[PDB]
């Protein structure tokens, strides 16, 4: 099927047999999407092994795929590798089964239900401050990945199951051990193989091989059973078991798999984005000072932030949004075409993966002035409405966007406020001023960001 885009009159790199264009992934997903956009223009296609992938960049065409024709045509993402019982997760559920899961879990992420999570989240904001002050009063350079990763674990554990632990200073607890335990290696030899060898995916399903290590899942599967046995609470687990008794209902095996991806998504993202924010704040002290001035103005005398005060901080929203533009951790948005459909004057055949290159759009000079720079002023209210909502898609769009968007934004902002209320961050020895992105399948820096923490 290597002649598809040739017959459709769609440009793209010439694919090799059995490999497609995966050899061009040697500079990471980010660099490959940039070069193809510059060479082939608005629309191009390539191959991940035998799988044809059509990249679209027209905002009207993006809206049709992600919003207008989401339920009818572009409903599911590309099939993942061996998942086992995790096939019931909402992030990989398909068609009607996903629609049931999305509706059953939508009330869990309401703005009203998010308010009640602020007191628990803010509880570990001060825990993070104490962990930073112990490393700041000693003048030790701080790897943000460890402290922010510790903070994100504390928020996820308490918000999901109510478990209250200082993961940074309790790495030996049985709960933190399994949750941290995970293979963190999309361009790893495994995921590169299943691209060339998608036929081997059902092989590993019957072998009971899962991308999730079976030790962690069995611990989490058994742990949730004990918590349900114990069953006021306002955490994710209660909010889902409450929906069980409340359109069909959620099974206790679905409930476990549903909550696992919340930890999956909540843990790695939050910490990674927070480190990306702090690198920019360290390399741009003027933004950090202006953000610190705003944080102190809304919250005098280092006042504890609440749900309402965070949403008032406009520059904090600008700082978060601009960092997400420079570093869209998804790097891509994908939908599988379910049928022969003509959209925006173009024929997309069945089974093709339609891809939206979020990274290549976020740095396209056509839509962003000096895209390679860090300019929070792009998202000021004066310049805010000139941004097309289908070019800047940090959390996706349409019915299948990031369901935990508001929680994640609240969690990171509550973290930034408490940290910036008490500390200022400056570059250190190994700051790596030209921050290099990892050439792998994950949007992370080549080397972990290390900075100096000074007590105000
Ligand atoms: C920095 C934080 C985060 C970012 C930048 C982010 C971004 C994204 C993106 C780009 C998608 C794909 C949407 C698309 O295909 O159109 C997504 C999906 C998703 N995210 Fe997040 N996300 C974040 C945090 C979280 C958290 C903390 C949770 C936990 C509840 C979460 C849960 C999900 C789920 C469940 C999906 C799948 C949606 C579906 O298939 O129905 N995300 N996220
Ligand atoms: C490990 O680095 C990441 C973790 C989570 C996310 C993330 C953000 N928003 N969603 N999300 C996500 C991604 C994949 C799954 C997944 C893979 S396999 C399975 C059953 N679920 C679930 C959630 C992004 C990067």
């Amino acid at each position: 099927s290597h002649g598809l885009f040739k017959k459709l009159g769609i440009p793209g790199p010439t694919p090799l047999p059995f490999l497609g264009n995966i050899l061009s992934y040697h500079k990471g997903f980010c660099m490959f999407d940039m070069e193809c956009h510059k060479k082939y223009g608005k629309v191009w296609g390539f191959y991940d092994g035998q799988q044809p992938v059509l990249a679209i960049t027209d905002p009207d065409m993006i809206k049709t795929v992600l919003v207008k024709e989401c339920y009818s045509v572009f409903t599911n993402r590309r099939p993942f590798g061996p998942v086992g019982f995790m096939k019931s997760a909402i992030s990989i559920a398909e068609d009607e089964e996903w629609k049931r899961l999305r509706s059953l879990l939508s009330p869990t992420f309401t703005s009203g239900k998010l308010k009640e999570m602020v007191p628990i989240i803010a509880q570990y904001g001060d825990v993070l401050v104490r962990n930073l002050r112990r490393e700041a009063e000693t003048g030790k350079p701080v790897t943000l990945k460890d402290v922010f990763g510790a903070y994100s674990m504390d928020v996820i554990t308490s918000t999901s199951f109510g478990v209250n632990i200082d993961s940074l200073n309790n790495p030996q607890d049985p709960f933190v051990e399994n949750t941290k335990k995970l293979l963190r290696f999309f361009l790893d030899p495994f995921f590169l193989s299943i691209t060339v060898f998608p036929f081997l995916i059902p092989i590993l399903e019957v072998l009971n091989i899962c991308v999730f290590p079976r030790e962690v899942t069995n611990f989490l599967r058994k742990s949730v059973k004990r918590m349900k046995e114990s069953r006021h609470r306002v955490d994710f687990l209660q909010l889902m078991i409450d929906s069980q008794n409340s359109h069909k209902a959620l099974s206790d095996l679905e409930l476990v798999a549903q909550s696992i991806i919340f930890i999956f998504a909540g843990y790695e993202t939050t910490s990674s984005v927070l480190s990306f924010i702090m690198y920019e704040l360290a390399t741009h002290p003027d933004v950090q000072q202006k953000l610190q001035e705003e944080i102190d103005a809304v919250l005098p005398n280092k006042a504890p932030p609440t749900y309402d005060t965070v949403l008032q901080m406009e520059y904090l929203d600008m700082v978060v949004n601009e960092t997400l533009r420079l570093f869209p951790i998804a790097m891509r948005l994908e939908r599988v075409c379910k049928k022969d459909v003509e959209i925006n004057g173009m024929f997309i055949p069945k089974g093709v993966v339609v891809m939206i290159p979020s990274y290549a759009l976020h740095r396209d000079p056509k839509y962003w002035t000096e895209p390679e720079k860090f300019l929070p002023e792009r998202f000021s209210k004066k310049n805010k409405d000139n941004i097309d909502p289908y070019i800047y898609t940090p959390f996706g769009s349409g019915p299948r966007n990031c369901i935990g968007m508001r929680f994640a934004l609240m969690n990171m902002k509550l973290a930034l406020i408490r940290v910036l209320q008490n500390f200022s961050f400056k570059p250190c020895k190994e700051t790596q001023i030209p921050l290099k992105l990892s050439l792998g399948g994950l949007l992370q820096p080549e080397k972990p960001v290390v900075l100096k923490v000074e007590s105000r």
